[PDB]
């Protein structure tokens, strides 16, 4: 069947961690007091939670509450541990509290409040040294996740909330999260869409850190060629066919053959044959002034359709890209 893969980097950081940190069935649930929050307006949901902004009475500080769908439950405690593992870490949206909704019976999640700038607004206005900036602030919550065993799998420009009056930055829903174990095999339905990785698109499980990494290239793209999204594909099927217009059809077929995977057969009469291209072609006179030849490099190195072969976060963090960000 498929060539097994590891990842290259914080491998086996779980394998020697307590049992408790990443067995989060066993993990028991800490209750604080639902009275201690008052909802003030919805925001908005997803398929698997309804968030509000709210109010913590005890301090009268901003908060957000996600209430939990009544869906899935397994997933609820894999969220909760996943928090609980990362909070304090740079850039981690911080989890304040766990409280059970009366009305929906089910745990409400009660985090940190950034007063973000909608990456749809944002992302028109943000300076090359914007990007940098922010690029960098990204990488250390990631770097920060994977050394800690755990891949996020859903990095997109709506879960980076932005404020950017203060330059803040904090990663947020981790209810897509997992826990990284060697030789293990994942849900490939995870992500959404337009930052799903080549793996999850060729039905390869054995995934890594490494998808994260290809998803926050897909956000690059976005940012400095101003084309939100960058590959922007219509299903799951032409989502593989736009990437493929442009990093090449050689390359893809070397990737799944180095790991011994086939093809849905439906790419047949979809796929074609297709160059890579250089990524100059991707430049105009609207967005020349947020690219530079370390951008491009940076790019370059992030999608890369073997999982294996692209930067880490750490490795991403030496990049000459980022050598004019004030550290
Ligand atoms: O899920 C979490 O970890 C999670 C954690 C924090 C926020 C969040 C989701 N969603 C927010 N806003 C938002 C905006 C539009 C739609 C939806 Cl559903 C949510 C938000 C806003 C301000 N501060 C923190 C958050």
């Amino acid at each position: 069947g498929p060539v097994p893969s590891r990842a290259r980097v914080y491998t086996d950081v779980n394998t020697h961690r307590p049992r408790e940190y990443w067995d989060y069935e066993s993990h028991v649930v800490e209750w604080g007091n639902q009275d201690d929050y008052q909802l003030v307006r919805k925001l908005g949901r997803g398929k698997y939670s309804e968030v509000f902004e709210a109010i913590n009475i005890t301090n009268n500080e901003k908060v957000v509450v996600k209430i939990l769908k009544p869906v899935k439950k397994k997933k609820i405690k894999r969220e909760i541990k996943i928090l609980e593992n990362l909070r304090g870490g740079p850039n981690i949206i911080t989890l304040a509290d766990i409280v059970k909704d009366p009305v929906s019976r089910t745990p409400a999640l009660v985090f940190e409040h950034v007063n973000n700038t909608d990456f749809k607004q944002l992302y028109q206005t943000l300076t090359d040294y914007d990007i940098r900036f922010y690029m960098y602030e990204i990488l250390k919550a990631l770097d920060y996740c994977h050394s800690m065993g755990i891949m996020h799998r859903d990095v997109k420009p709506h879960n980076v909330m932005i404020d950017h009056e203060h330059r803040k930055l904090r990663l947020i829903d981790w209810g897509l999260a997992e826990f990284y174990h060697p030789g293990q095999e994942y849900n490939v339905r995870v992500a959404s869409r337009y930052f799903k990785g080549p793996e999850l698109l060729v039905d390869y499980q054995m995934y890594d850190y490494s998808l994260d990494m290809w998803s926050l290239g897909c956000m690059l793209a976005s940012m400095i060629f101003r084309k939100e999204p960058f590959f922007h594909g219509h299903d799951n099927y032409d989502q593989l066919v736009r990437i493929a217009k442009v990093l090449g059809t050689e390359d893809l077929y070397d990737y799944i053959d180095k790991y011994n995977i086939e093809l849905d057969p439906r790419f047949n009469d979809i796929l074609g044959r297709h160059s890579r291209k250089r990524w100059e072609r991707f430049v105009h006179s609207e967005n020349q002034h947020l690219v530079s030849p370390e951008a491009l490099d940076f790019l370059d190195k992030l999608l890369r359709y073997d999982h294996q072969s692209r930067l880490t976060a750490r490795e991403a963090m030496e990049h000459p890209y980022f050598y004019t960000v004030v550290k």
